[PDB]
DNA sequence: CAGGTAAGCAGTCCGCG
DNA sequence: GCGGACTGCTTAC
């Protein structure tokens, strides 16, 4: 096989490099890597090496990294640029590697880990870390084996051995659930002091060196932890040896409010499984305990216990331990589902970089770009410090609103990197600039073709047409990879569909789920066997749809919000590349895009229909457009139609053979105008949406910009078997609305929009009726919480206190001196009730750290005062009200005529 | 900690005769 | 009481 690296790390001199050999075999070297950096020469003097805007350079080869590092220095006390990859390792790893690496992950070893401490006097700070480590759980991903090592004596007492055979056993036999399919794959070693556990777990370490390291909360409390404990018990040598090299520093991670503290690890890469689905889940979340994620993702019961965590290991250490295994394998779970390990492997071999730096897409572009030049014997530019400044973006255009029955959208597929590709935009293909118009007059089309020669942004800037630029060479790959896995990803969506509509008739017998593809469309044979199956085989065939959906959404959404980053990034002053110039012929263009296709769609409906001034499109943002189709339905009639599909089909038949055309049209004309590269402006149809055919549901709503919600049918090519709601910006889709207020203003909407005006005030009456029996948890708002110090005065609101910073230092006096009550942690999410007045707690709410029950002490006085009619009013009865109000109808039924009856 | 801007709503403070 | 200036938070794209 091919060979790769693992991990690549600099010191000083040497590189340090852990990669798998042409056997399969890991292995661990020290390289004396001789970096080479440049400087611009003259035209007569030979070379094969030019920087990006075609000067020659002169290739400077240093006898070590340090001298290349302070050459750089000097040439900036002459005032010259240093020019070249200034960032060793991947320059290292660009030599090494010259060639698409492929990876086998199997040789990958993959540490999932999780560490228990017990703490009588609250958080065991990391950085103190003065608490005996008690637990540690450490999944291998060779092995595939949990190892266990557990603490059975300690000055917070002595226990047991934990009993794999109570673990297995369900909760109704008095045991612990944990999963069968893991049982086989614990290796249990219980140790009778803290020293041994340790000096054993270092061994074991350097045995199955982590080369990924990930688990929940790693790099801030667990990784951090080990190392301080190990510090403190041994001397830091021996807790270096959690590095390959034995190198470690404390890195300090600032922010806005303050700073943390983490623990590099020289020659591993920690991908904390927190942080890498805060990046790629695409979810905000009210919490982010392990508990509620899990909850979310796999539905999996909450890990019940008595008392505080605190007195859980000398209370029920049998629970304690199983609890840390099963905390290990619901990571291993959520990545079976999400996938995200094998997105990082993919995203940072593609670009040769340390695996850690995928969350960085100013580093991830950095080194494709730097890669992709090398190749050409091109040398890339010094970065240079740039003063922040702001530029313009996207056109949102202002709704009137409105109820919208019939409507159809449209928008750009892959719009800003599309852009990129079009315009041409890349640091060296600027050509020049032209003098600008009013954006509206290019919009319609009565400003001066701006150029002749080169390709245009109606910022002003002019591209060359000769060649593609490195930006769009390389942004072109990446986009192509996403649309190879979003087509996996809408065939299994569309293959789900299938089984949904099956399911309506499930056969009474005994059979097996099929053995079948769900990336790809289902044959008819396929689609045969399934109108033939039972509802078990159905299910469980749906859940692998929705597994190879969700596997396919990982892939193409992150490497869409890669290509995306690109485009920020040219806005960003860290990035090599930075450029306002091209950052604002990007969002400008788009600007124009759309307002120039809005103008095109109108005038070709208002021609089909025999008008003139009517607005069709009544929305747009960014890149789309929301196209009334009221009056395409109403020229074939309404009672022409079989049932609701057959309408679906003829405006989806519609969108496809007219709209899409006349608005490919448009765009070739745009992409004329501006005498860009390549026409890649290419708007599809998105949705099609409006009430169930004979109801009198509404269809759909805008209150405002980013504000709106439609009662939708297909979704790019998705027919469902059931109406799905598209909610946008409503409560209903935001992390701070109340979880059981979400659930009923969602459930207002579906009735507004697929069933009407009484069927919703039946629905609020009940409502408002009943609200008060939900559970206080379910009825709380939910905020992050910083600057909490800034605002406490004597544990008082300072002037300009924000609502829910009032509510956490109310807890704070509540809970005043109290080592084991939970404190809220500073830039964390919170859960908000208001309190009636009078109330014990002295003020008009109380907060505590969400995603948990507020600590027993209080908790039966928050019931007791939890105000009802504030939260009812301010999370369900005002957005209600926006909802109605904006789509012309009351949720209470006013007075008639026929009262008198 | 980790590409970008546009823009919504809650809440504070305070004016508005 | 609602709006504007402002802070804070959150989402759409
Ligand atoms: C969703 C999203 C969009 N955008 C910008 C760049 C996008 O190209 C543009 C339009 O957004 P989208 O229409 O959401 O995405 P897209 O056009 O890139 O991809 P798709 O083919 O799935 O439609 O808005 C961001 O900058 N960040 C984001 O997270
Ligand atoms: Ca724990
Ligand atoms: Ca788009
Ligand atoms: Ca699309
Ligand atoms: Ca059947
Ligand atoms: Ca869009």
């Amino acid at each position: 096989m091919k060979e790769f690296y693992l991990t690549v790390e600099q010191i000083g001199d040497s590189i340090f490099e852990r990669y798998i050999d042409s056997n399969g075999r890991e292995r661990t070297r020290e390289v004396e890597y001789k970096p080479s950096l440049f400087a611009h020469c003259p035209e007569s003097q030979a070379t094969k090496y030019f920087d990006i805007y075609g000067k020659p350079c002169t290739r400077k080869l240093f006898a070590n990294m340090r001298d290349a590092s302070q050459w750089i220095k000097r040439m900036e006390d002459i005032g010259l640029e240093a020019l070249g990859m200034d960032d060793f390792k991947l320059a290292y790893l660009s030599d090494t590697y010259n060639y698409e690496i492929k990876y086998d992950h199997t040789k990958i070893r993959v540490a999932n880990f999780d560490i228990e401490v017990t703490s009588p006097d609250g958080f065991p700070e990391p950085s103190q870390a003065k608490h005996p480590i008690d637990a540690i759980t450490h999944y291998d991903s060779i092995d595939d084996r949990f190892y266990v090592f557990d603490l059975l004596n300690s000055p917070y007492g002595n226990v047991e051995e934990w009993s794999i055979e109570i673990a297995a056993k369900l909760q109704e036999q008095g045991g612990d659930e944990v999963p069968s399919e893991i049982i086989d794959k614990i290796i249990y070693m219980p140790f009778d002091n803290e020293k041994e556990l340790l000096m054993e777990y270092l061994n074991f370490w350097q045995q199955k060196t982590p080369v990924i390291l990930t688990g929940w909360n790693v790099e801030s409390f667990a990784i951090p932890y080990v190392y301080n404990r190990i510090k403190n018990i041994f001397g830091e040598s021996t807790a270096k040896r959690l590095s390959p090299h034995r190198k470690t520093r404390v890195k300090v991670i600032e922010n806005m409010y303050g700073s943390r503290e983490i623990i590099t690890l020289f020659g591993i890469s920690v991908l904390d499984y927190i942080d890498l689905y805060k990046k790629f889940s695409f979810t905000n979340q009210p919490s982010y305990s392990l508990d509620y994620i899990s909850e979310f993702e796999l539905n999996v019961g909450k890990l019940k216990y008595d008392g505080p965590i605190s007195k859980l290991r000398e209370s029920n250490h049998q629970r304690y331990i199983s609890y840390n295994i099963i905390a290990v394998y619901r990571v291993l779970q959520i990545d079976a589902k999400r996938q995200f390990i094998n997105l990082s492997l993919d995203m940072g071999y593609y670009a040769k970089i340390q695996i850690q730096s995928v969350f960085s897409p100013i580093k991830t572009w950095d080194a494709i770009i730097f890669n992709s030049l090398k190749e050409q014997n091109k040398v890339i530019p010094q970065g240079r410090s740039h003063p922040v400044q702001p530029y313009p973006g996207a056109f949102v255009k202002e709704p009137i609103p409105n109820r919208y029955k019939y409507v159809m959208s449209f928008d750009l597929t892959s719009a800003y990197p599309s852009i990129i590709r079009q315009v041409n935009i890349s640091p060296e293909t600027i050509a020049g600039t032209f003098k600008v118009a009013p954006l509206h007059d290019y919009i319609n089309a009565v400003a001066e073709r701006p150029s002749d020669v080169y390709s245009c942004s109606p910022n002003g800037m002019m591209y060359y047409k000769d060649r593609d630029g490195v930006v769009p060479t390389e942004i072109t790959k990446v986009f192509n990879q996403r649309k190879e896995h979003k087509g996996y990803m809408l065939a299994a969506q569309r293959n789900g569909e299938i089984i949904k509509e099956a399911l309506h008739n499930p056969n009474l017998s005994v059979d097996e789920p099929l053995d079948v593809d769900y990336r790809f469309d289902f044959s008819d044979e396929i689609k045969e066997k399934i109108k033939k199956l039972s509802a078990k085989s159905l299910n469980e065939m749906l859940f692998r749809a929705q597994r190879t959906e969700v596997a396919g959404m990982t892939a193409q959404i992150n490497r869409k919000a890669l290509i995306n980053g690109l485009a920020g990034a040219l806005g960003n002053v860290w990035f090599r590349y930075y450029d306002l110039r091209n950052a604002t012929a990007i969002t400008t263009f788009g600007q124009m895009a759309l307002q120039w296709i809005e103008r095109k769609v109108n005038e070709y409906l208002n021609e089909v229909c025999g008008t003139e001034g009517e607005a069709f499109v009544l929305y747009g943002d960014t890149d789309s457009i929301y196209v009334s189709a009221d009056k395409i339905i109403d020229k074939v009639g309404e009672s022409k139609f079989r049932d609701t599909n057959h309408w679906v089909d003829f405006l989806d038949k519609f969108a496809r053979e007219r709209m899409e055309p006349a608005i490919d049209r448009g765009f070739r004309e745009m992409c004329e105008y501006m005498n860009n590269k390549q026409h890649l402006m290419f708007m599809d149809r998105e949705a099609i949406a409006g009430p169930p055919l004979g109801s009198k549901g509404i269809g759909g709503f805008w209150t405002g910009k980013k504000r709106y919600a439609l009662n939708v049918w297909d979704m790019e090519g998705t027919r469902y078997a059931e109406p799905k709601l598209k909610i946008m910006g409503l409560e209903t889709q935001k992390s701070s609305t109340p979880k059981a207020v979400q659930k009923a203003l969602k459930e207002c909407i579906r009735r507004m929009l697929q069933e009407g005006e009484e069927s919703l005030q039946e629905y609020f009456k009940e409502f408002e009726k009943e609200f008060r029996q939900l559970n206080y948890i379910s009825i709380a708002s939910v905020s992050s919480a910083n600057n909490i110090a800034k605002y406490d005065v004597g544990g008082f609101p300072g002037p300009k206190c924000p609502f829910h910073i009032r509510g956490i230092l109310t807890y704070n006096r509540a809970i005043k001196g109290n080592i084991d009550a939970p404190q809220v942690v500073e830039g964390e999410k919170v859960y908000v009730l208001p309190l009636r007045e009078g109330n014990p707690f002295g003020d008009k709410c109380i907060a505590w750290p969400s995603g948990t029950e507020i600590t027993d002490l209080i908790k039966d006085d928050v019931l007791h005062w939890m105000d009802y009619t504030v939260l009812l009013e301010k999370t369900f009865i005002k957005p209600l009200e926006g909802f109605t109000s904006a789509a012309k109808l009351d949720y209470e039924k006013k007075a008639s005529l026929f009262d008198m009856f």
